[PDB]
């Protein structure tokens, strides 16, 4: 049961590099504006304490340097909003798909264009953490790379990577400059925090095991749900709501197993393990598939 990334067509034509003095990084070039993290104009002791609107108004447009593939954008403009960069050109890029601007929630998943210095290099499928951050050592050469997920035709952007973290987790933006979680674009020691099991995911994952024949887990209690959180909360996995409930009921009716019924059996697992099998060929539990992410992948 695999990691699907959405395909990556639309917004590989969308990537571009940008220079400023000796930091080049990845950069989104939309219509007549390439988006960016606003790090790149900080020189190695800016980055310790950066006064990012004095140091914004030192820059000139020609201090930017931004390719696609072979034509490079002369930048007519450059704008600060929160933590982006905005690069303004004078070429709409022609390959520019229909696209929004969303930001996610804790716990769901969406694909990155992983990219070396305006490079597409591959795709990846990555879930937000409960604390905020990404888990993916591929981030550590991507700084501007973005996450997306595609909605029928619209390709909706969620991510863009800023920086890693001392600890090396990584953290970023909403395409609007606004930080998953509680980080600032400064090298200065940060923590994120405990993170957590994103349990409505682990549910869903269980009913997809369930739906490809993988089902010596199931057992036959039930539970409430204040019961089960009592358990979860010892073992680190996220309090499971009502409204989490709701969104696995596709699921529920497909397998009929109703909801409650699966949390039970993930109770007994967390409290006796998995006594040396598996689930899915997996020994550990999964929580980067959401619930949608299991019904988009099985039918
Ligand atoms: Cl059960």
């Amino acid at each position: 049961f695999r990691k699907m990334a959405f395909p990556s067509g639309k917004v590989e034509g969308c990537m571009v590099q940008v220079t400023c003095g000796t930091t080049t990084l990845n950069g989104l070039w939309l219509d007549d504006v390439v988006y960016c993290p606003r790090n790149v104009i900080c020189t190695s002791e800016d980055m310790l304490n950066p006064n990012y609107e004095d140091l914004l108004i030192r820059k000139s447009n020609h201090n930017f340097l931004v390719q696609a593939g072979n034509v490079q954008l002369r930048v007519i403009g450059h704008s600060m909003q929160n933590c982006v960069l905005k690069l303004k050109v004078d070429t709409a890029n022609p390959k520019t798909p229909k696209y929004k601007f969303v930001r996610i929630q804790p716990g769901q998943t969406f694909s990155v264009l992983a990219c070396y210095n305006g490079s597409p290099s591959g795709v990846y499928q990555c879930a937000m953490r409960p604390n905020f951050t990404i888990k993916g050592s591929f981030l550590n050469g991507s700084c501007g790379s973005v996450g997306f997920n595609i909605d029928y035709d619209c390709v909706s952007f969620c991510y863009m990577h800023h920086m890693e973290l001392p600890t090396g987790v990584h953290a970023g933006t909403d395409l609007e400059g606004n930080f998953y979680g509680p980080f600032v674009d400064r090298q200065t020691a940060q923590a994120a925090g405990t993170d957590t099991t994103i349990t409505v995911n682990v549910l869903a994952w269980l009913y997809a095991a369930v739906i490809n024949g993988d089902r010596w887990f199931l057992n036959r209690f039930t539970t409430t749900l204040n019961d089960f959180n009592l358990v979860a909360m010892k073992y680190n996995y996220e309090p499971l709501t009502q409204d989490h409930v709701d969104i696995l009921g596709p699921l529920s009716a497909q397998t009929g197993i109703a909801v409650l019924d699966m949390c039970a059996s993930l109770k007994e697992l967390l409290q006796n393990g998995m006594n040396g099998r598996t689930i899915l060929g997996s020994a550990l539990l999964e929580d980067e598939f959401t619930p949608f992410d299991v019904v988009r992948q099985c039918s």
